[PDB]
């Protein structure tokens, strides 16, 4: 069998308040989990995840093939050259099971200075017709801000955990310019499930998505109650239990770079499971020009032999690399 990964449940509610000592005790828990398997569940987070799941299901189960082409990213529809990140990511029956919808900062409007400058990684979201999907856009935009709020609180815990002031990361995570994204991923139940949509790991495990490190500062994930994730540890790949009441949190490779691998970006993969389920990540990305000077909390002077990297450079190249490694989603 496969061993269960150590993934503690951390009550993150003090990170929304002003009890500094209580916040330090949460930071310690974040530190411990980040130094161990690299994963934890954030609980007492204040977000209505049952309603998120319900609204997402209503969207996934009612969108039609016509609407998917009309919302498609450039990888599926050559007419949409501006849609690299935001839009619909189609399934390919018989070959690719997964499908999803990605959206960015709602403040990336046509008049936004980065949209006017045509800066890479910034795009204006595309949405289905309101009459076909009543309330969806409004729900989705509000969800972006609710999960942004949780992510800001989490970033205060990570900063304190690293011996910094609580705004160390959060000062670079702002509503007017964050490159953060929400992805509403549908993993379907299929009968027969196409073998071409099932990958096989070197250890024989059937997968839907191969091993990788995340392209993010941190990743804030809701998933249905169907076990699927595995994390590589010193004892090998271990199963991460599902918890559809909490948010699964881990660091991405920007955090590993900034901390000189004190907080590693854990390697993880997605097992193949023949079940209708949801995987709804929020990728906590900073602004395009955000630069955090690398440091090392294991070194007496805190210095590291790594060079500063702008978040926009990191992101554009990371997303392309992930597609080259693990395939177009
Ligand atoms: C592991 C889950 C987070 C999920 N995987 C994922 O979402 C995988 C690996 S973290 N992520 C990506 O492909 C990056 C999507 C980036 C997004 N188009 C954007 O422009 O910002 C899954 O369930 O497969
Ligand atoms: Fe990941």
């Amino acid at each position: 069998s496969v061993s269960k990964a150590n993934v503690p449940k951390i009550d993150v509610s003090p990170l929304f308040g002003d009890d500094q000592a209580a916040k330090m005790r949460v930071a310690q828990q974040i530190d411990a989990a980040s130094r161990d398997t690299g994963f934890f569940y954030a609980v007492n987070h204040g977000i209505n995840v049952q309603r998120l799941s319900q609204k997402t299901k209503e969207f996934h189960m009612s969108i039609t093939p016509e609407e998917k082409w009309d919302l498609a990213i450039r990888a599926y529809n050559k007419e949409h050259q501006d849609q690299v990140r935001a839009g619909y990511y189609l399934s390919i029956p018989g070959k690719k099971a997964v499908e999803s919808f990605c959206y960015l900062n709602p403040n990336f409007t046509p008049d936004h200075p980065r949209i006017q400058a045509k800066t890479p990684t910034h795009e204006v979201n595309v949405w289905p017709d309101e009459t076909k999907h009543p309330g969806f856009q409004d729900f989705a935009e509000q969800y972006y801000w609710d999960v942004f709020g949780l992510s800001s609180a989490l970033l205060k815990g990570y900063a304190l955990a690293l011996g910094k002031e609580e705004n160390f990361f959060a000062r670079h995570f702002k509503p007017d310019d964050t490159l953060a994204s929400v992805v509403l991923i549908r993993y379907p139940y299929l009968d027969p499930y196409p073998e071409a949509a099932i990958k096989t790991a070197a250890d024989g495990t059937k997968l839907s998505f191969e091993w990788h490190e995340d392209v993010s500062l941190i990743t804030v994930l809701y998933q249905s109650n169907v076990q699927n994730l595995q994390v590589e540890t010193a004892a090998g790949y271990q199963d991460i239990e599902a918890d559809d009441t909490g948010y699964l949190i881990n660091c991405g490779s920007y955090m590993a770079h900034l901390t000189n691998n004190y907080y590693k970006a854990p390697i993880h993969r997605v097992k193949w499971v023949n079940a209708e389920r949801q995987s709804l990540p929020f990728f906590v990305n900073l602004g395009y020009d955000s630069v955090i000077d690398p440091f090392d909390p294991r070194e007496p002077n805190g210095k590291s032999d790594r060079e500063p990297l702008s978040y926009g450079d990191y992101l554009q190249n990371g997303l392309v690399s992930l597609i080259n490694k693990n395939g177009q989603t």
